[PDB]
């Protein structure tokens, strides 16, 4: 007898670049499509198609996520001066992640996948650390310019209702020039950031910490601390205490030290810049960047976008281009699919898709914990200089082993 | 007679660090070194009394005598302005001093062989050179109460046309906004201090910026570092088989976590403040750290104790109860300052004493004599017993004994 495939529903797919693009196709062909039939709204976010469409494909992909609520994104190249020369781009297009995050809005939650046999670089980290980055404002919408010489730099606020213009002196340059910057953030954006952070901490049963530098920026960072405390006392304190958890504000330099010596197991709300930086530090501390997942939680509580936290792994792609053997970890990209398929299952109440999404996550961890892993995870065990070829599998061997273990697990469940 | 010390500017601190500060002088320094001490009370009550005037006066004396040693002070918050009834929420005296003097704050962990590190690969130390000027620590921030236009404007001093850039058109409510700056001469000094530190240590140098987002602001740091490197330091770097490279701050924090150490990390003001606490904690203990501000003149130095004032131990001390306060950060502030003082004066005896006090401190902990916090780093706090550590006086008395023996066998 033949087995019918799972009806998956509508998912927005965004193809990427370089080695993650190769991994992306292997995941679809071997892990998803044999078992799930999807109404796939696919958008080619490769660097060449973004140039051909003048980055309009990035625009349409973001709007498609709005309409279908679920999106899975492959890692894409952010153009710099080297990529403009390499691909002969018309202009230096903006980062597709920044464009997508601008249209959707929300908080980017990043979390490392943990395997019991993969040692971390930070010894005490047992439970995962979930960092929630406020995906709006601060340095990423700032106006910076070069000060060419001596002169007065001021920042002013002119109320829209007419009068009461206020001028703040930044610096009076007296010897030479330099640089100056102005940046901002919005009350409504910080409020949505707070709600998603308190909701995430409650759904996991973990305490929440928000990091600012309000000792120095008493008004700018004070607004973040004030809004978080206001919403916590009014709408979340009793729920936190009922779950034996808590929320506390922390100075950023105190937060990174507390996290370094902690055991993990907490939600770490971060401002835009801090979330970008500390997430890569935390990801590397757990072992490998190929194990860090990411999901954008939009303020509507209904739209999400999952993707791997790492990039396109250009160094491995070059090896792949010259025919050399590679060992690229696909776990983060796999969990981008499972997190998106799980959310699609939740919205549609698709028990079959929900069971499948979790089974693929279990197969991935069970395979590594059974001793079958890529070179990056073997280096966590033995140290890179001591890794033998027999200690790991290449990019295609690991995908094959995952595909076989997934076929076995889904057959047993039936 | 005793060792001649010379002129040293001392800044007294608050609470427990102020107690240990006095203990360090009379037990470890004064019995062996005569000092021309120019004292400045940076206590929270004296700073409120003079409206923080004693802080700028202390910085000027550091400019005059070129050596400064600073105790940990209180940075007031809302609870502190109530406990002390302060006129205002005064800012950190370190930020005031760093702004007057400028330069680079070099931070490095104080390593002990028996104190376990938290990052498995950090077998070699990491030195962070934090730019001590501008950015968020000299900024102006304010609340945007509603819809309106926030603009930044540059008016040239020579009378040429001013430029106005739009920051944001607030149209859906209020929020916050801030302006911040840095100076070319200060960044050039930041570059020179970094290249010289790497050449002195024989380690590679990395600079972290976010020039993919702040193309002009952070791009100036990258461009200035690269021009000074290619024109004045590349040949010396290649002769010692070391290199300088710019790194994205995202990539660099990951590169440092999986590295083995042994490099200089030039950071902007904010990154150096945050990352140095991460690095110091990763090497074993957050308090086991040195912090020396190197001024661009090449002769002025201010060594500070970067950890807190240990308020809980101060309350225990005020109630007459025993405490176990770690004094190593305050001790190394003295030895680092005395070492630079000996270099300026060609004082071979003072230079030997400064290195001897550092070695005694490391040897004492490695021999098993240590405060309660370091014993918790080894055994774990719930497994630490009273016999596993020494109290505040006991550890300071053990250091003084071991120091006297070491200086005796030297002669
Ligand atoms: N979400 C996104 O779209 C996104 C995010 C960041 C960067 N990028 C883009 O990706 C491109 C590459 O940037 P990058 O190389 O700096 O970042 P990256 O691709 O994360 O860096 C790859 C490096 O990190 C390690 N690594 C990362 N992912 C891995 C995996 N899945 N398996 C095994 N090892 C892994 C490897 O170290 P070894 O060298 O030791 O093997 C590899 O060289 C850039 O064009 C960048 O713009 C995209
Ligand atoms: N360099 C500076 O000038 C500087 C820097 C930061 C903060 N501060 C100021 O210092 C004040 C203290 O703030 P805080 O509450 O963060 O105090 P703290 O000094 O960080 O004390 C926090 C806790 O950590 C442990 N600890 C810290 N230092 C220790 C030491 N030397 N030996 C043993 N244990 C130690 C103690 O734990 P147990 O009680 O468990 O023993 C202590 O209760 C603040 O007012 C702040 O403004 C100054
Ligand atoms: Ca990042
Ligand atoms: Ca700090």
């Amino acid at each position: 007898h033949m087995s019918k495939k799972i009806s998956g529903g509508s998912v927005v797919e965004m193809q990427g670049d370089e080695m993650t693009r190769i991994i992306w196709e292997l995941i679809k062909e071997k892990l998803i499509f044999p078992y799930v039939e999807l109404d796939l709204h696919s958008y080619d976010l490769g660097i060449e198609n973004r140039d051909a469409t003048n980055d309009q494909v990035t625009k349409d992909a973001a709007e498609a996520i709005k309409k279908h609520n679920v999106g899975v994104k492959c890692a894409t190249i952010t153009p710099d001066e080297k990529r403009v020369e390499e691909f002969k781009l018309k202009q230096m297009w903006k980062s597709p992640n920044g464009t997508i995050r601008n249209i959707l809005g929300g908080t980017v939650f990043r979390e490392a996948i943990i395997c019991k046999n993969i040692p971390r670089l930070v010894s005490g980290w047992v439970k995962p650390i979930i960092i929630g980055q406020h995906a709006y404002g601060d340095q990423y919408r700032a106006t910076d310019f070069v000060v060419p010489g001596p002169g007065k730099v001021e920042i002013t606020y002119t109320p829209s209702d007419g009068t009461q213009k206020v001028t703040y002196l930044v610096h009076n340059f007296e010897e030479g020039g330099g640089v100056a910057m102005g940046m901002y953030n919005q009350d409504k954006s910080i409020e949505d950031f707070a709600h998603s952070s308190f909701q995430m901490a409650l759904s996991k049963g973990w305490p929440l910490y928000l990091s600012t530098k309000n000792t120095i920026l008493k008004k700018y960072d004070g607004r973040f601390k004030d809004i978080f405390q206001e919403i916590y006392d009014k709408q979340y304190k009793s729920q936190f205490e009922a779950q034996k958890i808590w929320y506390e504000h922390r100075l950023i330099d105190d937060m990174v030290a507390q996290a370094m010596k902690s055991e993990g197991g907490f939600i770490w709300a971060c401002k835009n810049y801090d979330g970008d930086v500390q997430s890569d530090s935390v990801a590397q501390g757990y072992g490998s960047l190929g194990m860090m997942t990411s999901v954008l939680v939009c303020p509507d509580g209904k739209t999400v976008e999952a993707e791997a936290a790492h990039g396109t792994v250009t160094r491995h792609y070059r090896m792949y281009q010259k025919g050399q053997e590679t060992s690229t970890n696909p776990i983060a990209s796999i969990f981008a699919w499972t997190r998106g398929l799980a959310h699609r299952a939740k919205l549609d109440n698709n028990k079959e898709l929900a069971f499948f999404a979790n089974a693929l996550e279990e197969v991935s961890i069970e395979t590594i914990e059974a001793g079958f892993m890529t070179k990056d995870l073997a280096a966590c065990i033995k140290g890179l200089p001591n890794v033998q070829r027999s200690d790991y599998l290449n990019t295609f061997e690991f995908m094959d082993k995952l595909g076989e273990n997934l076929k076995i697990k889904l057959a047993q469940a039936k």
